[PDB]
């Protein structure tokens, strides 16, 4: 399958890696291809590669940093948003992004 | 065994793969064969091959996505449905009734806020 | 040489892990094993085959079957509950081929979780 | 070194097998040497070694079973109890035992 | 060939499961390593030696450093939260040899089983 | 390095064994030499070895009994008491203030009952 370049900024990325998959409904359209730190903004910014079979997500959709099980590998959860505007093609970005838990802060908030 | 198939669409299948079971009671009846992701609804449809012996299923039955055990591995658990004045499911009928994998985060979520 | 054993039928809702060759024990001392597990063709329902060593021969019929599991990351086995002996009535001893009418099925820890939460 | 037999009957020893320890404030002095199940009260009995050097037990003193860490292996836990009357040799019983816990009961517990 | 580091110094009140080689993250992208870790011969208290990558040059003195876990059975790693560069006054950039005074140490698993319950 | 000794006594050890490490901020410093149980208190007595360039640690010193993450090995922590007009300890030396092991069973008791 060729694929096609996408980018996202996220707060924190935590266990997400070079390899990690994107999922869509659990499943696998296409991989973190490089992870790097915003020279400026100390910021992780994702390029992700989707299989070309899947050309019609549009701007809207978000990703979420999520675990596969209790002990799992780290993944993104591509949500497809509605259409009414645009569809992303190799070097656009997904505005909308969710930054992977931080089990300390969980602990900090289950107990504070 | 032959089989016979069965198609059904969840949101979310999550760790559900191609040769996961299919279990009723905890006994499998059958496997996922084939995952793919609709060109138009972006919504996983999974593939099922039911071994023929288990022919008698009711188009009222369900089918959750479950984990064996904490770390287990994901299967699908096929509720048979009571059977009423509706049909019997035969290869390339659909499962009307599904219910999408758990995700951890939203759990925690709950259980948090 | 083996310990000689006696027929005993269980039909549960969901045997979840339980599998042949599952033990069965006796306040936690095993005491047999599953035999077969197979589904009804009709109600489908799981129907466990156990054999129980003959020398436990004294079982009651008010006896009970849970599915469970050892430890946390354990594997499934059968905990046989001995029920009382009535001297009033209602109360005989199971032998070869008899049923088991008391069950409780495998726990599903999808139904905990949404115990817990809903 | 050699060892003193001693007996004990709980209602479930659960996940206790044969070579199964038997520590005081968690040093090994024993071992589980036979499990078996009364004939007539289908309750399981436990045969006890003890090392000989630990001969100043009272019968005042209880076996619990326990698990160490998380998904330890099962141990029984012997509390030595105070001194007033005898002490126990080959053959004697310990009539106070506590049995393991059933992971069931707590989610029944933790839930009901 | 190897990415040229710049050297950092912190001390923390226990270090927990952090070692040698143990990473330091940013937003969870690693930006360098625990070069060396040694316990003051005098206060006791532990000194960790970092070096990071020299291409994040513009790190404030007000960031912060936390002993942190990978999962739940993960190892233990070093999470560098930037601080605010304030141009009132009182923030500068960390360069070879500055030491970050803002640390968190390691969680004891016993303090918060015995915050959980007392 | 040469080590100096140090003894104390626990009501509980649970899985702490010989070998097992003495951290001191999470730093080793030592390790357990032998444990064994008081012929007459039916109470386990663990002798220490300290690396000699940890000479200067007070009296009010403590030990408890930890394990590293969830499923972790067993250790000692040594936690450095403040030092007042007590004194040092050296090789024999004995330390008053411990901790025992958590017992899985107790704190499933509490959180319950």
């Amino acid at each position: 399958e060729p694929t096609y370049t996408l980018y996202a900024t996220f707060d924190n990325i935590g266990g997400l890696k070079a390899r990690s998959p994107v999922s869509i409904g659990g499943v696998v359209v296409g991989r973190v291809a490089d992870i790097t730190l915003d020279p400026k903004t100390y910021l992780p910014r994702v390029t992700l590669e989707i299989e070309q079979r899947y050309n019609h997500i549009p701007d809207t959709s978000s990703l979420s940093i999520r675990t596969s099980g209790l002990l799992g590998e780290q993944y993104l959860a591509l949500n497809v948003g509605f259409e009414d505007t645009a569809i992303l093609k190799d070097g656009d970005t997904i505005q909308d992004t969710k930054s992977a838990m931080v089990l300390e802060d969980l602990i900090g908030q289950f107990l504070y």
